[PDB]
């Protein structure tokens, strides 16, 4: 031989000076690329007179960054800790990442940026809204609260609360929206005709105060017996006293609440406003029976025109 040929390309290295052929006596140098390393340092060779480059034992491998697989209270995502890999971080519920959430292993074999740590999310003590009191509240980390902890507010007597009464410690370290407590008033409730109404002996009625209604015999409420002063300044309802109905026939089987009853029994004392029943009517043609409805409305009940009073449409087969 008279010249050495182009030197072989080894895995993660560079050769210098890189030429396609060399005169015996010229020198080349193999180095690992930045970020890799090899047992034995760099290797130098002189082209020999035979024109054959000698055996190259250079073996370049990536620098390894210090072990970073364990993040207290969190998780690390990774494949290997070698140049030039990246590792990412995240924290368990309740903690926040104090630092960068990703890091790369550098040419120098250091992590960049520096590795983070997880830390507990906390909220300082909540502030108490204007006309309220703090019912349910207890610190769980020094004088502060932990993530998802809660505090519960209760308004002062005569005040209505607007917005949830419960707050939670969030991840941004503050609590969720606070509620407000305004005082609310209701006008006195009106006495219903044929009835009476009762309510506390105060000169003024506030939120949550209650009134109860009653009727004189022969009448009944067409609403709830008890009513409340609501947060919007009006009452939950204003029932009135409606007239009862005398039973409209002397004897008859009717359907009352999907069930047969003898009208003059079930309604011994009259039918209340609202009460609905179904009379039985006979279809002379098909010799069977159907029912028409009727309802007591403030003292009147219209008995279906087809109804006949006492062989009993009640005892005839259905259509
Ligand atoms: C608790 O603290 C967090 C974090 O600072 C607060 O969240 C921040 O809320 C503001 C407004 O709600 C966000 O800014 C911008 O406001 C405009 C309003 O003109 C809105 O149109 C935009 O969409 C945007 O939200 C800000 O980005 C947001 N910050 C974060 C990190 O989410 C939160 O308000 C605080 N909670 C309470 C109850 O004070
Ligand atoms: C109490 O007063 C409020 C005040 O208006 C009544 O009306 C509110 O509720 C209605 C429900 O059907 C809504 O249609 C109205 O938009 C709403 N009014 C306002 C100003 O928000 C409310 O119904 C009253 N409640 C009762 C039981 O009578
Ligand atoms: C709790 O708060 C008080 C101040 O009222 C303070 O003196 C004390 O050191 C705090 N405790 C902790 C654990 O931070
Ligand atoms: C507040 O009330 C809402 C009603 O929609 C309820 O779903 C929620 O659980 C309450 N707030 C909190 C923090 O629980």
């Amino acid at each position: 031989g008279r010249t050495c040929p182009k030197p072989d390309d080894l895995p993660f290295s560079t050769v210098v000076p890189l030429k396609t052929f060399y005169e015996p006596g010229e020198e080349i140098t193999y180095s690992c690329k930045p970020g890799y390393v090899s047992r034995g340092g760099m290797r130098k060779f002189i082209c020999p007179l035979t024109g054959l480059w000698p055996i190259n034992t250079l073996k370049c491998t990536p620098r390894v960054c210090p072990f970073a697989g364990i993040l207290e209270n969190g998780a690390v995502r990774y494949t290997t800790f070698e140049y030039p890999n990246t590792i990412s971080f995240s924290c368990n519920t309740g903690f926040y990442l104090n630092g960068a959430d990703s890091a790369k292993c550098t040419e120098e074999g250091k992590w960049s940026p520096e590795l983070p740590v997880c830390a507990p999310i906390i909220c300082p003590p909540p502030s108490i809204p204007t006309f309220a009191t703090l019912r349910v509240y207890k610190p769980s980390a020094g004088n502060n609260s932990l993530y998802r902890d809660t505090a519960v507010f209760e308004c002062l007597p005569q005040h209505a609360m607007f917005g949830n009464d419960t707050i939670t410690c969030t991840t941004h370290g503050n609590w969720t929206k606070l509620p407000e407590c305004r005082e609310v008033k209701c006008p006195f409730p009106s006495r219903p005709d044929n009835g009476f109404v009762n309510y506390p002996a105060k000169p003024t009625l506030y939120y949550k105060d209650k009134a109860t209604f009653g009727c004189h015999d022969g009448y009944s409420l067409d609403g709830p017996e008890e009513i409340e002063c609501t947060k919007l300044g009006n009452w939950s309802a204003m029932p009135s006293c409606k007239a009862s109905c005398k039973v409209p026939v002397k004897k008859a089987t009717v359907v009352y609440q999907g069930e047969r009853v003898k009208i003059q029994e079930k309604f011994k004392n009259g039918m209340l406003h609202g009460d609905k029943v179904s009379f039985f009517c006979k279809n002379k043609e098909k010799k069977c029976s159907y029912t028409e409805d009727a309802q007591c409305i403030d003292g009147t009940i219209e008995v279906p025109k087809c109804f006949k009073e006492h062989t009993d449409a009640s005892d005839v087969k259905p259509c």
